[PDB]
C-alpha cells in the first residue's frame, strides 16, 4: 500500500506514534517519506547481505528474521514480510523497540540526514488529526 502523507499520519497517531520516546509526528512521517516513499511494500538489500524492509525500512541483521540473514537476530520476534503488510501494526510496533535502544531515531539513516533539525511539523501541515 502506498499511503497518503495525512493518512499515514492518522495511522501513525492511532498506533501511539505521536511523541513516542519524545519524537512528534512529524519526525515519523518524515522518516516514512524519505526511508521508504511511504510504500509498504519497499525493500532494499544491503551491502552486509542484510534487507531493509516496509515503510521504515527496518533491517534484517537485528529486527526481523528473512531466512537470509546469518548470525541475525530477530528482536521483534517477527517474521520480516509482517513489515510489508497493508496494516502498520507490526512495523509501528517493532520501531517502538527500535527508537528506544538507545540512539534514538538516529537508528534510521535517513531520519538523521533528511529530518533532523528541519521543521518537521511540515509533515502534518493540513492533516485532520
Ligand atoms: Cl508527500
Ligand atoms: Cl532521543
Ligand atoms: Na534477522
Amino acid at each position: 500500500k502506498v499511503f497518503g502523507r495525512c493518512e499515514l499520519a492518522a495511522a501513525m497517531k492511532r498506533h501511539g506514534l505521536d511523541n513516542y520516546r519524545g519524537y512528534s509526528l512529524g519526525n515519523w512521517v518524515c522518516a516514512a517519506k524519505f526511508e521508504s516513499n511511504f510504500n509498504t511494500q519497499a525493500t532494499n538489500r544491503n551491502t552486509d547481505g542484510s534487507t531493509d524492509y516496509g515503510i521504515l525500512q527496518i533491517n534484517s541483521r537485528w529486527w526481523c528474521n528473512d531466512g537470509r540473514t546469518p548470525g541475525s537476530r530477530n528482536l521483534c520476534n517477527i517474521p520480516c514480510s509482517a513489515l510489508l503488510s497493508s496494516d502498520i501494526t507490526a512495523s509501528v510496533n517493532c520501531a517502538k523497540k527500535i527508537v528506544s535502544d538507545g540512539n534514538g531515531m538516529n537508528a534510521w539513516v535517513a531520519w538523521r540526514n533528511r529530518c533532523k533539525g528541519t521543521d518537521v511539523q511540515a509533515w502534518i501541515r493540513g492533516c485532520r488529526l
